């Protein structure tokens, strides 16, 4: 719950909202969920906030997850904003990757080199 | 809002109280199975347990109760577990927001006397 943390659901959130338009940020944010088992910053929920997920709209991606969300093809994300957290539970990650990236930055802070 | 905060509230004292309890421990289990969930807000909730906290120097430490099961022994050692490992056998939201959307859709049928 500290500013490191916060920093990185932040940086989450941004990347959640511009996931259409940003293709670095998707890549990140797909490697993120993908990699750290994650969906959303605190929660799937967040994906609520990407206008193309979003439970709003005749499209076909609205109330769903992105596929980096599902557990372990492309739309088994489908429809799962609609469920209760008990069926989503199921289908896609709960959880948000804010702790598990913190974990992973904190793990990975003598490893991480600039040039 | 106050009725989910308040409902809450409640769940928590149950979890506090699991062990010690029978009436809140039968409701908590009741709530748990019967709209799929786990702790307050949060299946973690039940690390304020004094048997089930990660802490306890005793056997069920780290564990949670069978009613916060998907599918008794089902919930050894879930609390260990990241979030991803967990919600393969136990629910991780918390009781409250069923709670209260099930509140609300029976609202015209509690009567009391």
């Amino acid at each position: 719950w500290g500013p490191l943390q916060d920093s990185l659901e932040h940086t989450l959130r941004v990347a959640i909202a511009h996931y259409q338009d940003d293709p670095d940020l998707r890549f990140l944010l797909d490697q993120v969920q993908l990699g750290l088992r994650c969906c959303g910053a605190a929660s799937y929920q967040d994906w609520q906030q990407n206008l193309y997920f979003q439970c709003s709209s005749p499209g076909v991606q609205a109330c769903s997850l992105p596929a980096s969300c599902c557990i372990d093809n492309d739309q088994c994300g489908f429809g799962v904003l609609r469920l209760d957290a008990d069926a989503a539970q199921r289908v896609v990650y709960l959880e948000g990757c804010g702790p598990p990236l913190r974990r992973w930055l904190r793990a990975n802070l003598e490893n991480l080199y600039f040039q």
